[PDB]
């Protein structure tokens, strides 16, 4: 139901240092009278968009910043107002990590890369390259060892062998080009190559997981594992000689990681707003809060400079460092979700033999594009049947896909307008759409609408047709400011209820085959 106001819930993955983060829950607890209950659910960045959305959930997110923006553009997020003084105490390019859309929209902890972990006693020098691993692996499995498992079930672990040879998300130069994504190109199919041939020349097997890798790292199985810092606790409790060193390279360039900022947002429906930033900025973001939940899990390279100062000095810190700067910050755009869902399935289909390398990266980039593709389609048929005039602009990446979608939708969409003119008419009388506020209320009914009963093209084209209804009654009544809102509310609609069918019809290429007269 609703947020208990005067107590404080927190959520942290279960890799993390939560039990280090309960005892700083208790010193706060011990000051105010206040209890913190810290929890780590199963896929709570899943769980916490959908409990979030209805007004429930826990007061604090953890998670990396990657899925913030998200969360934030869902209104899920209370902006973070710290002052200067408090400001100043962490790095600037952390705070730079969870700001979207010009606000901050959580405090950040740590900043985490991984790193190649090696066992000295196997393999006293660690491997420059991913293409000498086969050989090592060669020499290992002769004295009943192996070279490499991580962990093969998350893309977190594969994608910086994926982004080596040029593999990227989103395209970033100076900004973002959302439009561009890398994920099908020469690259990243040469990286996924690479770990493919590993595991059918019996070097790796594709149902390792984070438990399979851990153990056989810490049992001292395996000469080599890739893992972030949380990882050492276990591996210093198994007393394994190891080492935390630079990723190989592949094809000559570093492996490039992909670099979070363990962050901390504040539920927009929590009700202990005051308690909460008391919490993170006066308990949790101080020297002893951050050692507290270091020595349980180590965070990486933490924001706060002062802690931070007295950490550099770990060799194990300067090799997380040293692949944080070959990596690359993650993006907070909304995007990242799908993004990372698209690229888990590829990963995980190119390495069982579901699909092959091209099969897999192909949906995985028609996955990535699926949104902002949808939205240049239904934002351009929106504004021209509300306006009569056509956007002059460039449709820019996938362009014919788009222009074509576009003249499709021109024709089945007029026609659905006509045909249904009467249901249109009565159903915006009904709905009595007059401003902002109102195209905000669409969200949920159609989406209950939509995602009842079979799915086909013939009812995207009614959803978006009736948008275009909609659009022009906007325009008319000089709200014509509510119609990119209506576009995107629109598109999310479509693709977070149809997207692996829209994947599975090759995007919109499959509806300009479906409707080709
Ligand atoms: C006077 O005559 C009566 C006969 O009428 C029967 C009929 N025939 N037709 C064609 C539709 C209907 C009503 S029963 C479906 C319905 C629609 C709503 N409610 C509450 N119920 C309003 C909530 C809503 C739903 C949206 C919206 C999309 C863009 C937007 F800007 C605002 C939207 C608001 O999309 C749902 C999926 C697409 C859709 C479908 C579909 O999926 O097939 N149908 C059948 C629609 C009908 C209408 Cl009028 C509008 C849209 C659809
Ligand atoms: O695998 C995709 C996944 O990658 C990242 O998640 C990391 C997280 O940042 C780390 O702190 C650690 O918990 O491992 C996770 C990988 O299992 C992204 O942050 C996440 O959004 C994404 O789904």
């Amino acid at each position: 139901g609703k947020i208990e106001e005067g107590k404080l819930v927190i959520w942290i993955n279960g890799d993390k240092g939560y039990n280090g983060l309960a005892e700083v829950g208790k010193k706060f607890e011990k000051d105010t009278g206040i209890k913190v209950t810290v929890e780590h659910p199963d896929k709570l960045e899943e769980k916490f968009p959908q409990v979030a959305a209805t007004g429930d959930g826990p007061d604090i997110i953890f998670w990396a910043h990657d899925r913030f923006g998200g969360y934030a553009q869902s209104g899920l997020l209370a902006e973070i107002t710290p002052d200067k003084a408090f400001q100043d105490k962490l790095y600037p390019f952390t705070w730079d990590a969870v700001r979207y859309n010009g606000k901050l929209i959580a405090y950040p902890i740590a900043v985490e890369a991984l790193s190649l972990i090696y066992n000295k006693d196997l393999l006293p020098n660690p491997p420059k390259t991913w293409e000498e691993i086969p050989a090592l692996d060669k020499e290992l499995k002769a004295k009943g060892k192996s070279a490499l498992m991580f962990n093969l079930q998350e893309p977190y672990f594969t994608w910086p062998l994926i982004a080596a040879d040029g593999g990227y998300a989103f395209k970033y130069e100076n900004k973002y080009d959302i439009k561009d994504v890398g994920v099908d190109n020469a690259g990243a199919k040469a990286g996924l190559t690479f770990l493919v041939d590993l595991i059918k020349n019996k070097h790796m097997n594709a149902d390792t997981d984070y438990s399979i890798a851990e153990a056989a790292f810490n049992k001292g199985e395996t000469a080599m594992t890739i893992n972030g810092p949380w990882a050492w606790s276990n591996i210093d409790t198994s007393k394994v000689n190891y080492g935390v060193t630079v990723l190989p390279t592949f094809k000559g360039q570093p492996s490039k990681p992909f670099v979070g900022v363990l962050s901390a947002g504040i539920n927009a429906a929590s009700p202990n707003k005051e308690l909460a930033k008391e919490f993170l900025e006066n308990y949790l973001l101080t020297d002893e809060g951050l050692e507290a939940v270091n020595k349980d899990k180590p965070l990486g390279a933490v924001a706060l400079k002062s802690y931070e100062e007295e950490l550099a000095k770990d060799p194990r810190i300067a090799a997380t460092m040293e692949n944080a700067q070959k990596g690359e910050i993650m993006p907070n755009i909304p995007q990242m979700s799908a993004f990372w869902y698209a690229v888990r399935t590829a990963v995980i289909n190119a390495a069982s033999g579901r699909q092959t390398v091209d099969e897999a990266l192909k949906d995985a980039q028609t996955g990535s594009e699926l949104y902002r593709q949808s939205l240049e389609i239904i934002s351009r048929y929106l504004r021209e049947q509300a306006t009569g005039a056509a956007d002059t602009a460039p449709m820019g990446a996938s362009g014919a896909t788009s222009r074509k979608a576009l003249e499709t939708l021109r024709r089945v969409g007029d026609g659905v307008q006509r045909n249904h003119e009467t249901a249109f008419q009565g159903m915006l009388r009904k709905l009595d759409i007059k401003n902002e506020d109102d195209v905000k209320s669409l969200s949920r009914v159609m989406i209950h609408v939509f995602s009842d009963g079979v799915t086909n093209w013939g009812r995207i084209v009614t959803l978006i047709s009736f948008g275009a209804f909609v659009a022009k009654h906007l325009k008319t009544i000089n709200q014509e400011s509510c119609i990119e809102p209506l576009a995107e509310s629109i598109t999310d609609v479509l693709v977070r209820t149809k997207r692996d069918w829209l994947v599975k019809q090759r995007g919109w290429d499959g509806f300009v085959e479906f409707f080709h007269v």
